[PDB]
């Protein structure tokens, strides 16, 4: 369908023969600079390569105003996500409308220049709850407040290049590049997946599926910027879409990557997510349940209903001019060796399997076998790999304060004992002085497979330096991870408790 | 580089404001229509997506006479290959310069209309001489007299559409868009490898190290269109060259499909391969030992020299615009676990391994293993798959004219005990009674792997209806292949020896 708005607003596209000449302003010595931050890096490719059509900049406040209350631009567009630069205070004053100011990337590659046409302090009480619904947990709002500028600086962009990325750089397809990938193919109907998730044998079933049912090619569209936290890193997820693309029948589907950076911002995310695919080539686009959702927070809570989204993007059906396809999610039924849609099977007495999240990381964690009608073997070798099994982690001990014995020994006692088990786990007694350029390399042994002896622990106002995955406490204290019975307990003893902890936990098998 | 001439010559672009009008005009009463054939299909395409730049059409007689003595169009541009509209007398007669006639495809398909400049009767026998060295066993030489039109049409084009192709939509990429996949990547330096084969260990091996000495991309670049006869078939190979790109390190090669009609002319078709490859945005090409070479003659005689192709076109290296990088095949060293070129090994007594094309197709006939350190599973699983070997392959038994015993009851008796046999082969009796259209189902069913008895001759003018392979003649002739004591042999000593025959050259296995 036509780009919304009307124009695919490709800033590189249009500024071809400016280049030279915003790259030459954007290098002068007397331009102010402003080094995006990785969220930005992420919105600004989306604007400068059109697929925030009809963005051509970040909003001022005329416009953010409108979207943050009515989801529209004030000139009436639907557009449900304020995109804005945030800057601090230190920034901000040395602004004004009209200047023109250099934005970098890893303050040392021009990006573009964006002509300034207002500067405000948002009241972000008030976006967190019109826009993300108000939950303190919700990891828009804790972005919102801990990690975003407090002052908005709406302007107009011209483009130099999009952000640098030295990975699949032949996925990373723009709008124009997407649409001339689908006409080359002659595809006139194109439904896109959105996802920031590995792909099991569900998902490609249901997406083969809506191609059957909407008459299109698929495109697998997953999201590379920014998901939630504590998702599978882009690099592991990539492979798996690399690997199950290729369990399509020839010629149906297409992987194409997405750098968006997701506010996991349910129902307004899933309207937005539409445009976004309507700019990028597609016709058609699958709304999931809880589609973009954080989950439930700390009370239990669902952030979103579950069907948020369907309803949303239902409502604007008439206006978002991209075909939304019904989420149809299928399930494995053993004893007919197929997959069919659970909206269509039990009443009728019909056995069914599925592994959830929660069973899988399980899985994974033990180095369990996952069967091949829930994911195909090649994708769970890959997810295998990126998150080994305890027997293959890395960990570190620490040696609490209260401990009175000798710390030197103590340490020397522990790598002789792991060094006799086999495995291959690389060890070393690792003393950080407490200083930060140590102490950040912690997680990295730990990432690495290794298994530290840390001989002291480092102050309290250190402990965001270091991550807490996979290292354990030593110490008297109930709070210890391995508890000691006493202070001084003998070298030995304690030993043996640190070995059959580690036993316990996985991390040594015999 | 830049295309060759100077001007990429996308005739389809050029023409895309004139699609309709010329569409409208090829399907006029009144306009001679001329069906491309196959060889024709394949040249078209390469002429109006610009791959044949600065061809615009088909040779008049000036510039084929220029190609056919001096290797260069009239105006002195090297080409090497003519490549001109041949047809018939009935058709030559009617048309004169001028004249606007449209190409169709299969009779149906509008895909130009031509421009006549000239009509001409070409000496066969000199181009056969001058273009592909004389030989009439010459692949296409026979083709040029056997299957070419007597006459030529020279003359320009306006595009309409390329040949229509409904397999491999996304590979098939034209000149322009090759770039641009180029660009998309900046790949500034490409390294293309030709190829009409199955890709092997040692041919990812050669292109990966082309690609580290040139500082170049890969680019695998097929030939789909017409190769040499008896070559593994386009849909095999393809489905080879999508497993080997897997292969290669992430992001070093790329898949492109060339729709060329090869005509096997050695040095000749090398120049003219690096012209093309040029045109389709490649820095670099490797040109092999014996390239596009047909093999020997009858009498044992090589059609080409082995270095003559990498002489060739060392002669025009300073007007090619393409850089040639030396070809430097690879082999196998058991003991030392890796591959390496094979001018740089022996002499030092070194152990290597390597299996011909010969022992391949053995191994594939027998079903004998075929070692990864030649070829990767996954492709030796495509070639057996295309290729099974006896037990699984098709035959006919045909019962000779000399025959005197019941060809009914015999040919029920055989059926009878063939369907004794395990394996899952199909059989029928199969009754041609002479006609063309039951004649021609004959190697479909050998082709599906079915065991055929056919109770009698066809007539010798019908020949040619019916391939050769795995068709045995039962007869007292001595050219019989299951050669009958007498013509009265009793049926059931008749039938044992066409079992033993079978199973002495594998079809049966017990
Ligand atoms: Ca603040
Ligand atoms: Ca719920
Ligand atoms: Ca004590
Ligand atoms: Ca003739
Ligand atoms: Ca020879
Ligand atoms: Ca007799
Ligand atoms: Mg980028
Ligand atoms: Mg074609
Ligand atoms: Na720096
Ligand atoms: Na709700
Ligand atoms: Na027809
Ligand atoms: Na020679």
């Amino acid at each position: 369908p036509a780009p919304h708005g009307g124009i695919l607003q490709d800033l590189i596209a249009r500024d071809a023969l400016k280049k030279n000449e915003l790259l030459s302003e954007a290098q002068s010595s007397d331009i102010l600079v402003w080094n995006l931050t990785p969220r930005q890096l992420c919105d600004i490719e989306l604007i400068l390569n059109g697929g925030f059509s009809p963005l051509t900049g970040f909003l001022n406040e005329n416009d953010y105003s409108s979207v943050v209350t009515d989801s529209r631009l004030a000139d009436g567009t639907l557009w449900t996500i304020p995109i804005t630069l945030d800057v601090d205070e230190a920034f901000a004053n040395q602004i004004k409308p009209d200047t023109r100011i250099a934005l970098f990337q890893d303050d040392e590659i021009p990006i573009a220049i964006l002509t300034v046409q207002d500067v405000y302090k948002p009241n972000k009480t008030i976006e967190a709850e019109r826009v993300f619904r108000g939950d303190p947990e919700h990891p828009a709002i804790s972005y919102l407040f801990n990690v975003a500028g407090d002052y908005y600086v709406g302007g107009s962009l011209e483009a130099i290049q999009l952000p640098q990325h030295y990975d699949y750089p032949g996925l990373r397809k723009t709008p124009a590049q997407l649409r001339l990938e689908f006409q080359s193919r002659q595809w006139d109907r194109v439904v896109a997946f959105q996802t920031r998730n590995p792909m099991h044998r569900a998902h490609r079933e249901l997406t083969v599926r809506a191609a059957r049912e909407a008459n299109a090619k698929v495109l697998i569209h997953p999201v590379v910027g920014l998901t939630k936290p504590g998702d599978i890193d882009h690099h592991t997820r990539v492979r798996v879409y690399q690997e199950i693309i290729k369990r399509y029948p020839n010629g149906i589907a297409f992987l194409s990557l997405l750098p968006l950076a997701m506010r996991m911002s349910g129902d307004r995310e899933a309207v937005w997510h539409a445009i976004i695919r309507k700019n990028y080539g597609a016709s058609h686009f699958i709304v999931g349940r809880d589609h973009a959702g954080p989950g439930k927070n700390s009370k239990g809570v669902d952030f979103y209903g579950p069907y948020d989204a369907q309803e949303l993007v239902e409502s604007y059906k008439h206006e978002l001019d991209i075909e939304v396809v019904p989420f149809r999610m299928v399930t494995y039924l053993p004893d007919e060796d197929r997959y069919a849609p659970i909206d269509q099977i039990d009443t009728t007495k019909t056995r069914t399997l599925n592994i959830s999240g929660t069973e899988l990381r399980r899985r994974l964690r033990v180095g369990g076998e996952i069967p091949e009608w829930f994911s195909y073997p090649e994708v769970v070798k890959i997810l295998r790999e990126s998150n080994p099994p305890r027997p293959k982690q890395g960990f570190s001990i620490v040696l609490g304060n209260s401990l009175t014995v000798s710390r030197e020994q103590l340490s020397i006692a522990l790598l002789s004992t792991f060094l006799q088990f086999g495995g291959g786990r690389y060890y070393k007694i690792f003393e950080h002085n407490n200083k930060t350029e140590l102490l950040s390399l912690i997680q990295d042994f730990i990432g690495s497979g290794s298994g530290l002896i840390i001989p002291d622990q480092w102050e309290d106002d250190k402990d965001s330096v270091v991550g807490k995955q996979n290292v354990y406490l030593l110490d008297t204290s109930s709070s210890a991870d391995i508890q000691l019975e006493s202070a001084d307990e003998p070298i030995s003893h304690i030993v043996q408790k640190v070995v059959l902890f580690l036993e316990d936990n996985g991390f040594f098998v015999f």
